[PDB]
C-alpha cells in the first residue's frame, strides 16, 4: 500500500452554549449549510483526520466521544480511532483518524494555556494537539478568547499568550513557538471578534444578513481589521467568509439574532458577529487548499452555529536511505551566500544564527555576524559567505526538496532568540544560487527579515 502524498482534514469549531447537542449533527461533518459547502458526491468519502474544537462544552469527554464516533460511523461506516482528547474547563479538542492511519501517527502532544490574571483567569484559554503524520508535523489549537465588542485588544493579548506558552511539537525546536513548529498549523475556536458597528445599526445589520450582503459587515469584522493592521494572527490565512454571522442566535431556531443588552449579558449588546473561525499557517510551498468553510443551518441547541472547514494538506513519507538516518549523505549540502538579517531591535549585542531542520542530525550554530547600520536606522547583521555548509542526512532530491530550514537569530550575550523564520528547500533549481527570504518574528510579532542566496546540492 503506497503512503499518501495528500490527506484531507476536517476542522470543526462549535461554542455549544453549555447545552447538550441535538440527536443529529451529521450536517457539521458533511460541510452542509451556508458558505463554501462540500459537494454531495463526496458525502460517503471519509476525511483522513477530523479535529473537533468545542467551547462552553457541557459534556464529559466520554459523552462527546460517543456522539462524535457514532456520527462519523453513520456518515462513513468507518470506526474512527481516537488520536487525542484534551479539555481545559469547558474548552475541548478531539482528534479522530481513520484506522488505516493509526501506525502513520506518532509523537502525539497535548497542552493548554489559561489566559488572563485573577479576575480574568477562570474560563478562557486554549487547548491543542500535535502529532507527526509520516514525515509531516501537524498542530491544532482550539481557543476561546475574551468576549465583548470592546475587548479586541484583550483577544490579541490572549492570542500572543497562547502562541508563547502552548507547548506542542518537537521540544528540541527550543527557539520556536507553535507558529514555526509544524508543516501545517490550524488555529480555530470562538475567537470572539465582533462586527464593530454602532449599536443603533442592529436592525440594519440583520437586514443585510437576510439579503446575504456580508461585504459592509466583513469590512468591520475585528479579526480581519486587526489582521490588516498586523495586530494579531500575522502570517496566518483564512478562507473568504460567505456564511451569515454565527453568533448570537435565539436557541431552537436560526430565524432570530438575539443582540439586545440583558442582565444575562452584563448589559452588553451582542451585534451579529463571526465569532467562530478557522485559520491556518503552513510552511512555504507546501500544498494546502481550503475545500469548505461554512456554518450549519440545522443545529440550533446553542446561541452559536457550528463552523466547518476542510483542507487538502500535502504530506511526505518517512525517508530511509543506506546513509541517513544515523549518518550524513555526503552527496547532499545546503550553502547560504550573501545572507543578512535586518532587525528592528534597538540593542547592540553580537548575533549568531541557529539552523534547525529534521533533514539535519542536529541544529547548527553559525559564527557571529557583523553588525552595520541600515540607511533608515535599522540593525543589519551581515553573514556574507561565512555561514556553515549544512549536511543533510539524506541527499535524495525527492526527500530534500520537500524539507524546510527554521532560522533563529540569537543574541551572543543572552542566547535569546530575537527572530524566527522558515526557508523552503522547494527550489526552482539545484547547484544554482537562488534568492531566499523569510520574515522574522518573535512571540509572533515582526522583528525583522532574513534574506540572501541558497545553493542546494542533491544526489541528482
Ligand atoms: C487581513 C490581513 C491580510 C489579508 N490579506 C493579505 C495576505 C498576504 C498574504 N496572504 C493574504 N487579508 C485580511
Amino acid at each position: 500500500q503506497p503512503e499518501p502524498d495528500m490527506i484531507t482534514i476536517f476542522i470543526g469549531t462549535w461554542n455549544m452554549g453549555n447545552a447538550p447537542p441535538p440527536k443529529k449533527i451529521t450536517s457539521w461533518f458533511l460541510s452542509k449549510g451556508q458558505g463554501k459547502t462540500r459537494d454531495d458526491s463526496a458525502d460517503y468519502i471519509p476525511h483522513d483526520i477530523y479535529v473537533i474544537g468545542t467551547q462552553e462544552d457541557p459534556l464529559s469527554e466520554k459523552e462527546w466521544l460517543e456522539i462524535l464516533k457514532h456520527s462519523l460511523q453513520e456518515i462513513t461506516s468507518v470506526t474512527f480511532k481516537t488520536v487525542a482528547i484534551h479539555t481545559l474547563w469547558n474548552i475541548r479538542i478531539v482528534v479522530l483518524a481513520k484506522p488505516e492511519h493509526e501506525n502513520r501517527i506518532s509523537h502525539i502532544c497535548t497542552d493548554n494555556v489559561k489566559t488572563g490574571i485573577a479576575n480574568t483567569l477562570g474560563n478562557k484559554g486554549a487547548v491543542g494537539v500535535s502529532f507527526m503524520f509520516n514525515g509531516t508535523s501537524l498542530g491544532f489549537v482550539n481557543s476561546h478568547l475574551t468576549s465583548g465588542s470592546e475587548k479586541k485588544l484583550r483577544r490579541n493579548q490572549n492570542y500572543m499568550n497562547i502562541l508563547r506558552f502552548l507547548a506542542l511539537g518537537d521540544k528540541k525546536l527550543s527557539p520556536f513557538n507553535i507558529t514555526h513548529r509544524f508543516t501545517h498549523l490550524f488555529w480555530f475556536g470562538d475567537l470572539n471578534y465582533r462586527v464593530d458597528l454602532p449599536t443603533w445599526e442592529a436592525e440594519t445589520i440583520i437586514q443585510k444578513i437576510k439579503q446575504q450582503q456580508y461585504a459592509d459587515l466583513l469590512s468591520h469584522d475585528q479579526l480581519l481589521t486587526e489582521r490588516r493592521e498586523q495586530k494579531v494572527f500575522l502570517h496566518f490565512e483564512e478562507e473568504e467568509i460567505t456564511f451569515a454571522p454565527t453568533y448570537r442566535f435565539e436557541r431552537l431556531t436560526r430565524d432570530k439574532y438575539a443582540y439586545t443588552k440583558q442582565k444575562a449579558t452584563g448589559m452588553k449588546y451582542n451585534l451579529p458577529s463571526w465569532c467562530d473561525r478557522v485559520l491556518w499557517k503552513s510552511y512555504p510551498l507546501v500544498h494546502v487548499v481550503c475545500q469548505s468553510y461554512g456554518s450549519t443551518s440545522d443545529i440550533m441547541t446553542s446561541d452559536h452555529s457550528p463552523v466547518f472547514a476542510t483542507f487538502e494538506a500535502g504530506v511526505t513519507s518517512q525517508f530511509v536511505s543506506k546513509n541517513g538516518p544515523g549518518t550524513v549523505d555526503s552527496q547532499g549540502q545546503i550553502e547560504f551566500l550573501r545572507c543578512y538579517a535586518t532587525l528592528k531591535t534597538k540593542s547592540q549585542t553580537k548575533f549568531y544564527l541557529e539552523f534547525h531542520s529534521s533533514c539535519l542530525e542536529s541544529f547548527v550554530k553559525s559564527q557571529e555576524g557583523e553588525n552595520e547600520e541600515g540607511s533608515e536606522g535599522e540593525l543589519v547583521v551581515k553573514f556574507g559567505e561565512t555561514l556553515p555548509k549544512l549536511k543533510p542526512i539524506i541527499s535524495d532530491p525527492e526527500y530534500l526538496l520537500d524539507q524546510h530550514i527554521l532560522i533563529s537569530i540569537k543574541s551572543s550575550d543572552s542566547d535569546e532568540s530575537y527572530g524566527e523564520g522558515c526557508i523552503a528547500l522547494r527550489l526552482e533549481a539545484t547547484e544554482t544560487q537562488l534568492p531566499i527570504y523569510t520574515p522574522l518574528t518573535h512571540h509572533g510579532e515582526l522583528t525583522g527579515h532574513f534574506q540572501g542566496e541558497i545553493k542546494l546540492q542533491t544526489s541528482q
